[PDB]
This record gives structure tokens, sequence and C-alpha cells, in this order.
């Protein structure tokens, strides 16, 4: 039970130890303790003259052999992981633009399936969409985009411009951290991270910052933009989280990875094979999702979250999963060795991603129909070895309410005002009901016990009438832990009860609107930063300005420090639960967490204790407030 | 004596002892013992869930926390570093494309210098060269160069196919590893390095090649193209090399960095501007240039070379650097601390790199001409400050013959047999005079006893009759210790120095050619890969099967391990002087130095002592020349 607090994890965990499986909970035990220097950050490889190591304490070196001292080689390995975290978006969006390219061409794999969004899209870059049909609307779309990815000038890419508020644009113009283009500057910047390039940990800290606007403009903004108009934007939707949603009776498929391209394909010919799924002695073809790809067909499918990041692997162990089909990022190569063991079937789709003992199966736009057939039908192959003397369901599983986009959020807020849908919303921050919003964000990560940062903190913040937005691996923790159930407003404070239950009467949903309301994927974190930006407009201030605080609590990858990079970039102090490896330079730590105040608004706040962290949140969210005159 | 085999580095060293200013040297000794797990590649801290260690040994964990094994985390960061090389180079080649863009808009600031090589290149991209204006070309050839930074379909890269032969488009298809953009194979690639990705070491590695043509045709081949195109294609010039060049008497202005766009216009600037100097009771302007932008002026201008990588803080020590301008890439961030303790004046040039202590004047090409006036003005206030009683200024100079360009080369060749120029260099292979050529790169790496490698693999070479070309920071050493002076054929084998001699005379040089021929910068890698491919298509044959091999063997920048497996990509085997942070897995290691020449003609070959390099190297030849049947 020290491992996590989801209720799951214990059984499955010994579980797999009494098979021999090493789970991701085992090989940390096994690191411990890890390493000092790449901890702190004061560890340098970026040459085959290291590695250099720098002593904190004043004892040993105070440089690396080609001179580089704790803020210069703390500074550089954050712009070099933050470049990463942004090419993993970027690419990501640049998949989905392909399709919409596909679409403009003439696809019959996809289609326009939400128009309101893309004449909205359209609008917001300009294109007039009078007199045009919609295939010379979308055929302008993509040569707006795809200009981001060849523009050679000074000009700052169009998807950032059409998509940043004024201020957020004068504030980045005199810093200098506008990004031209995309594909550019992660060339530029990696480039900058080679030996001996910049010394100047200002210089790099702000190419951080302008990469961290590549990753939330042309990686976040781009892919939900796109994925919402192709796919449809999501809407509230009923469904069920946690590994109980699987079932011995029907066929077992789970989506893992993030890029909806295969997943809902996945969906749609699992509905459509599901005969043949009967024909083999099932019930049906039940679905689950894991991690962000889970996300985006929860938003817009309903289909249940199976379980987030760190108990990826425990899902075979239920002995149940018939297959798991994986495009890209956050895919633990370990469950490869865990599914040799069982009769699950391990795919993956991706060129840039395979692992070997996993079926690879190409995936094209071309291919999509016939590949998505060809996987679940290996789904019913795999479904008659199963052995039902391994399978064990855990009987945990909890209700949510998610598909809060921002149109859907204000669909709902409309019932309530139709005319000034936010003014609700506006009216209650500013009375008191609700004291601010936070969006908690981000991965698991093993140095935390799973899911308890998560869970520990939102029920401190909404107790303190403190609304709730989440994404990602975060919201997988929430959902498992009830919080999406409207149940759990009873655990809101009086103020925050009273706004969710006035929401959810004039919906007819009969109980109040959940405290956490479920905004999507990680891309998907650009409906959070669309919100603020309405929310700032509406009240004729900038997003610096707003009661309003992001946190990681428990973040692993590259791309949750881009984001936590674009969120300080748009004004947001980011509260981050994990040390990030830069606490070695005084200099570099004093700038992420004190000087980016006064240079962009936002700031990283890194505290790893749950109660420290809400206190402090709430802190920041009232000096907010009191700057507001509420 | 145990540091260097330069002969004025142990007294400069002292002299910089004396001072209390740490060295590279210095800082080295200070970091050993290095950690082993780098050294080995066994550390991965892609993830804030690191960082994960694996045992060399094997005993401990052998997976990550994630589960990637050693297979899996060595492969990995190898293309991330070498994806991190590519953009180096790539950048540098973009930077110069921007100046030929100026130009077709009719800047001042530069033109076409060299309109032989600007046709020949042009007829290369598919230009028809006839009747059209120069305007026309260079309009024409920007289009078709931004077109591969823009190209978002499944083509390859135009500079990539238009400067390939057919076997090895051939042979990279089959492999998968053709570029289609080298700013999106680099975003793709990052995008590969994150968390949770590729875990199959042969498709990681397969992708790293890939990267490594990216680094070569969009990087090495496309800067020494535009900028033998701007400033002239090299031909053979006389000067000297090491630390003596520096004089008393005069302003010493020395270049630093890879960038001839600056070089070039200091160099045309500390002429115009000699007067002033001698006004300010001076000799004159003595310029001298170290690193690959010294190479460059050294190729087009005949600048002295004052010294290589790992001795740029030693020249400063010799108290009558004036001022040193920089630019990107391989600059000691301790250079500020050094110069501080002096009159000296370090000064950067670029946005991406500024060093805290350093001046900085903004240089773009518009202000070309205002800031090097500056910056040389600059200098020569300086001067006037300098103390004459911290001044040793070295007495080691050697005899430099340079500027071997391909073209160079070839009517060099043309004297002896004007109607097939190249049939003398191929009947003296085919014969035996010349067992092969190889090629000598890379940079200096204090893991090394300094420059040691570099002259003791020539000398042995060429004492086999191998013809040794080079570049970089390996053209640094072998022109200090006068292996390009014409006397240096004396050392060469007795059958190499027979072709040596009917060169020089035939050429009316008199003295015989060297046995080592400086073919320029790093970028100018890429004229050692023309001059292989026009050989390999002379011989009617694949790069693969020529006697040839590289040699990297004081590497330390990542864009090295680029250029390796770039090599590598050619069918040449590379040899490495010092161990790749890859050793620690047995499977990769395996698949760089043995199933790479399966799937692609060429390997690494890891070495670290010179004479057994040497014999390995020469061993690599007569087998090569015996499948020929020579
Ligand atoms: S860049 Fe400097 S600090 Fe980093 S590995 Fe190389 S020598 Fe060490
Ligand atoms: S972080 Fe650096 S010092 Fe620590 S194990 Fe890794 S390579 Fe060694
Ligand atoms: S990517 Fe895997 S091996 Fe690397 S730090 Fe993260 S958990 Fe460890």
């Amino acid at each position: 039970s020290k491992l996590s607090v989801d209720p799951v994890i214990p059984n499955l965990y010994r579980k797999a130890r009494e098979e021999g499986i090493s789970t991701v909970f085992d090989r940390y035990e096994a690191q411990q303790p890890q390493c000092g220097f790449g901890l702190t950050g004061l560890c340098c490889r970026h040459c085959v003259q290291g590695p250099c190591r720098i002593d904190p304490f004043g004892e040993g070196p105070q440089a690396g052999i080609c001179g580089a001292t704790a803020e210069v080689i703390t500074a550089r390995n954050l712009l070099r992981q933050v470049t990463a975290g942004a090419a993993a978006h970027v690419d990501h969006a640049y998949d989905v633009l392909e399709v919409l390219e596909q679409i403009a061409q003439g696809t019959e794999s996809y289609s326009i399936k939400d128009q309101e969004k893309l004449k909205q899209v359209a609008f917001t870059l300009g294109i007039d969409t009078a007199n045009k049909t919609e295939q010379e609307i979308v055929e302008e779309m993509c040569q707006i985009i795809y200009r981001d990815f060849a523009n050679s000038g000074a000009t700052p890419m169009t998807y950032l411009k059409a998509n940043s508020p004024r201020e957020r644009l004068e504030t980045w113009e005199k810093l200098g951290v506008l990004p031209r283009n995309p594909d550019r500057e992660i060339r530029e910047a990696l480039h900058q991270t080679t030996m001996g390039m910049d010394a100047d940990p200002v210089n790099l800290i702000l190419k951080t910052i302008r990469l961290g606007l590549v990753d939330g403009f042309a990686g976040l903004k781009l892919a939900t933009d796109l994925q919402d108009i192709i796919f449809g934007t999501p809407q509230p939707v009923v469904t069920e989280a946690n590994l109980g949603v699987l079932k011995e009776d029907y066929v077992n498929i789970i989506v893992h990875g993030h890029v909806p391209l295969l997943s809902e394909k996945i969906v749609e010919w699992s509905r459509k094979l599901e005969d043949e799924a009967k024909k083999a002695g099932a019930k049906g073809i039940n679905l689950a999702g894991i991690c962000c790809t889970g996300n985006e067909v929860l938003m817009r499918q309903g289909v249940p979250l199976a379980t987030n990041f760190l108990a990826q692997e425990l899902a075979i162990i239920t002995g149940a999963v018939d297959l798991m089909v994986v495009d890209v990022q956050c895919i633990m190569p370990s469950l490869a060795e865990i599914a040799a063991c069982y009769h699950t079937r391990l795919v993956t789709t991706m060129p840039i991603v395979k692992i070997p003992g996993a079926e690879h199966v190409p995936f094209t736009t071309e291919t999509a129909d016939e590949a998505s057939q060809q996987i679940v039908r290996m789904a019913i192959e795999s479904y008659q070895k199963r052995n039902p003397a391994k399978v064990y369901i855990p009987r945990e599983k909890a209700k949510v309410v998610a598909g809060f986009s921002v149109e859907a959020i204000v669909k709902a807020l409309a019932k309530l005002n139709p005319d000034d849908p936010l003014k609700p919303l506006i009216d209650n921050i500013v009375s008191g009901n609700i004291l601010g919003v936070v969006a908690t964000v981000g991965c698991n990560n093993v140095k935390v016990k799973h899911d308890w940062f998560h869970i520990e903190l939102v029920k401190e913040l909404i107790k303190n009438n403190v609304l709730v937005v989440t994404t990602g691996c975060s919201a997988h923790a929430l959902a498992k832990a009830g919080l999406m159930d409207p149940a759990a407003a009873e655990w809101a404070g009086e103020g925050l009860r009273a706004v969710l239950t006035a929401i959810g009467t004039a919906n007819d949903l009969g109980g109040p609107l959940p405290p956490v309301l479920h905004m999507g994927s990680c891309v998907d974190n650009s409906r959070i930063g669309d919100l603020v930006i309405a929310v700032a407009n509406y009240l004729k201030v900038s997003p610096k300005d707003l009661p309003i605080a992001a946190s990681a609590p428990e973040y692993q990858h590259e791309k949750a420090l881009s984001i936590g990079t674009w969120a300080v970039a748009m004004g947001i102090m980011t509260h981050l639960g994990v040390v990030p490896p830069v606490v070695g330079s005084s200099k570099v730590t004093r700038i992420l967490t004190q000087d980016a105040e006064a240079l962009i608004g936002g700031k990283f706040y890194v505290e790893t204790d749950p109660y420290k962290a809400a206190a402090g949140i709430i802190e920041h969210i009232k000096a907010k407030r009191a700057l507001l005159n509420l």
C-alpha cells in the first residue's frame, strides 16, 4: 500500500511479484540511491570529453572540462530537454496536419466531423469562409499551417499570433522569445545546446521559453484544434475509470499512446467487427484507454479509462488484456517482457517506435481501415487463447463525467446565461464562491507515491472553493479517485459546491457538476490555455493577473517540462511536485522561480509536499485576488 | 611533455599555472576519475524519473526505470547526440543560405566571388546555366534549397540526391534512411529519443544513419558549396601555423569559431583599417585563426592558423592577443575568465552564443561592415593597453601549404594529364605507389595527449604510402607539426614520395607536394566526400570498395559523431581514437563495429592506440585492394 493510493495497485503488484515479473516500482527501488549529480543537474555529457560533474558544496570541481559552470550546465540541459518535449508535441501535431492535408486531397479514411470547429479555427487564422467550399477551407488552412513549418524569416509563426492575446505578444516580443518556425527553432536550440555554445544562463532560459512557446502553439494548440475538426469537439460524457472497466466476458483491447489517429480507428472497427467477437465466444469488444490516447477516446467516444502512466504494466497483470495497441510516447518498453508472459499481444504501429517482442502492424492513412481490422482480428484470435486461471480483474472502478472542452463548458454555462456564458463563472469568482481555478496536469513519477500527490493536492484545493481542471495522467488519477463523479461535489467547499450544483441543475443533469473538470489529453492543455485567455479577456486583464495556477504534481516526461515552460510563458505560476534537474545552480533556480515573475509574469514553484504546495497555491491565488481589488 | 606534443604548450601551460589560471588540462585532472556509467553510455536522464544507470559488468539492475535496457539507452543516446551534431552543421549551412538569398535580393555586404562554382553547382541542382543572369541563378538556387527545409512529403532531399552516387541512393532506399527534410528529421529523431519511444536498437541506429545523411548533405555539403560561391573556391596557398604567427609589434586579432561570414569580414576590414593601427603605434594588424573558422580564412585568404581546439586558452596566455572575435561552436566558456586577466577583449557576435564577461557585438548581414569596423577598432584600442611584461610569444611555427579543394586538386593534377586529370591519381593507386588515401578529421580531446594521436597516426600512414587528407582540428595538428610543409614528403613512403614530387614541379612549385592535403574545415569534409565520389565513379565502383578509410583520433564534439556516422553512411570504415559512450552495450557496439558493414558498407572501428589503429587502418586498405585485385 506504500506504492500507491490507487486501490487496485497492491494486489496487481503482488500478483506480478509472485509471477516473477519486473515492474516500474521494482526497477526504481533497484536504482536507489540515485546519482545526486544527475538529480540536481550537475552532470554534463554533451561532449565526449565528459562526463563532467560539479560539487555543489565547494570541494570538488566547480566547472566542466570546457569551463561550463553550474549555471551553464543546468540551463543548457533544461533547454535541450525542453526542446525534446517540444519536438514530441510538434511531431504529434504535424502528424495530424498530414491527415488534414490528406482530407483536403480527398481521402476516405478521415473527414471533417466538426465543421463548426473548422469555421471557428479558420476564422481565427484569418480565412474568409464566405463563398468557399469545405474542401477550399481545409485547403487554405493547411497552406497557412505549413507556411509556419517553412517560414525562413523573422515573422512569428501564424499559429502563435492568431491564438495568443495581445499583451502576451508584446511581452514575448520585448523579451525576444517569439518563435518563427517550430522545426527551425528546434534545430537552432538543439544546436545552441552543443558544446562550446551559449554560456549565458539568462539567454539560454530565454530560449527555453521560446521552445515552450513552440510546444504550446505548434504542438498543443495545433493538435487540439485539428483533432477536434477531424474527430469532433468533445461534449460531456459519462463512463468509468480504473482497471475495473475490463470485462472477462468481452474481448479486451487497450489503446495506449497519444495520437488518436490510431485509437479512433480502433474504436470505429471494434464496433463494426463485434459480430466476429461474438462468433468467437464473447459478449462483445470492450475498449479501454491508457495515457493520453485513452483520454482522447474518452473525451470523444466515452471509452473508459484503464489506468495512467505508472500502472500501464499492471494492466496486463490483470490477465484479461487480449491486445494492447500502441503508437508513440510514454510506452514502457517493459511491456514486451510482460506481454511475453501472457497470451496478450503487444502491437506497435509507428515507424519511429518499435519494441522487440511486439508485433509491428504498419498503420498509415492509406491503410488505416485494413490495419485497424487486422489489429482487432488479432485481438479476437488472442481472446481465445486466454488463460482464465491467470486473470484477476479488480472490482474497483469509478464513475467519471468528462468531455469538458471549452466548447462544452460554454454550452453548460449558457444554460444559466445564454448571451454571456462566462458571466456566471466570472461573477462567482469575483464574489468568492470560487476562490480560483487550478490546472493539475502531468504524468506519474515513481519518486512520488502513485496518484497520491494528484489526489491530495486537489482535495485540499476544492475544499477551499478552488475549481480544478485537469488533463493527462493527472486526469486519470482524479478519475480513478472518483473526483469526476458528481457525488464528489460534497468534498468541495460550500461556495464551490453551490456553483457546481447551479450549473448541474440548470442542465437537467439531476446532480451537480463534479469538482474536477476533465479537459482532455496533454495536448488538450491548450484548451486550458484557451480558457484562461477567455477569462482574462472577459475581465479586461492578462492571464498573469488571474487568480489561477498550474501544477504538475508527478511529472516525468520531457513533454511536461515544455508544457510547464509554456504555462510559465503564458504568465501562470507553475507548480512542480518533482524536483527538476536544475537545483544544483543557485542562479538558474532563482531565475526560474523568482526572476521569471518580473520578466514574463509566471514562475516555477517547486514543492514536494502536497499540503505545503496546496497552501502555497492558495496564497498565490489570494495574492492575485488582492491585486484585482476583489 | 605529458600534456601535448605541440611544442608551445608546456611553457604556455606553466605560464598560465604561474598566473593562477586554470586550463582545460587542469579541469580534466579535477574530474578524474570520471563516472563509469556515463563513459560507457549506461546512464539515462531522458526523463525526470532518472537518472537511471546500468552496471557495465551486468550485476545490479539491467533495465532503466521505464524498462529500457543497455541496448536502448546507448542507441537512444547516440541518436540524440548525432541529431544534435546534425543540427549544428545544418544551422551553419542555413546561415550561409540566408546570405545567398540576400545576394539574390541585392545586398551590398556579400556577392558571388566564384561564379564558376556557382554555375557548376547550379548544373548539379538541375538548373540550366546558359542564357540566364547571375541573379536569376541565385534566386533559382535558393528556392530549390529552401524547398528541402520545407518538404512535407516522402521525397528525399534534393541536396542529398543531386550529390550522391546511384549505388548509395539505392543502398539507402532499401535501408529506409533517406532524409526528406533536415529540419523535420531533427524534430522527428529528437522526438524518437524522448522517453517511451523506440526500443529497437537497430531501428534507432538506422535513424542515426539518416541523421548522418542530414548532417553531411544538408550541413557539410551545403555549407561548402555556398561558401565557395560567396567567398571563392580555395586554391593552393603558402602560410604558417602554430602560435609563433603572433607578432608583438602588430595588433593581433584572432578569429575563433566556425562560420566564415564573420571571419571573412574581419579579414576584409582588418586590411582596410591598417592605417589606424599604424597611427596607434603598431606595425599593422596581424590575423590568426583558431579552429574551423581559422581553416576557412586559411583556405581562402592564407591567414595562418594560431592553434586548434584544446590549446585555445593558451593563445590568450601569450599576452599578445589583443582581441578574440567569436561566433559559434567549440568555444570554451573559460575564455572569458582568461581574457579577464589580460587586456584581451573577447567578443561574441551571434544571438545564440553569449558569454558573460565577453563583450557582445551583434553581427548581421546588413551591419556586417559596420560591426566589423567596430570590432577591429576595439582591438586597436586594446593593443594600446597591452602589458609587455606579460607577453610571451613562442618562437615555434611551421610552413603550411593548404587550399587543396577538389577543384584545386584536379587542376594540380591537370598539369600532369590535361585530358584526363584524375588518371595520374588513379594509376598510382592501382600500381601501389599510393596504397590508399585516408582522411583524418575531428577535434582535440583532453582524454588524449594533445595532437599525439593525430601526428602519430599520419606518420605511419604516409610511411606506408598512404596519402592523407585532413580537415578541422586534425588539420591544425598536422599543420603545426610541419606535415603540410613540402619538406615533410621525406617522411612519406618512397613510393608515395615520387607522385608528390611529380605534382610539385609539374605545377612549377619546385618543392614536392606535402604528404598531408589540407582540404578545409569540418564542413569541408564534403570535399573529401566529393573526391571519394569522383574517384569511385572513375573506377565504376562504390565508395565502400575504394582503398580508403576515415579517422577521428581525438574527437570530442557531437558534430564529429554526426560526421563519423556520415562517413560510415558513405561506406567508409571510420576509426575512433576516443572510446564512445556506447561500449557499455555489447549488442549496440557490435552493430556499429560489425553488423553495419553488411548493411551500409562502412563501420566504426574503436582503437585508442595510434600504432594499432594505423596497422588496422592499413590492414583494412590492402584487403579492399585485394577485392579490387590490384
Ligand atoms: S560540454 Fe563541457 S561540461 Fe559538457 S561534457 Fe563537454 S566538457 Fe563536459
Ligand atoms: S548522472 Fe552523470 S555522474 Fe551520475 S551516473 Fe549518470 S553519468 Fe554518472
Ligand atoms: S527514459 Fe527510462 S532509462 Fe531514461 S531516465 Fe527515464 S526511466 Fe530512466
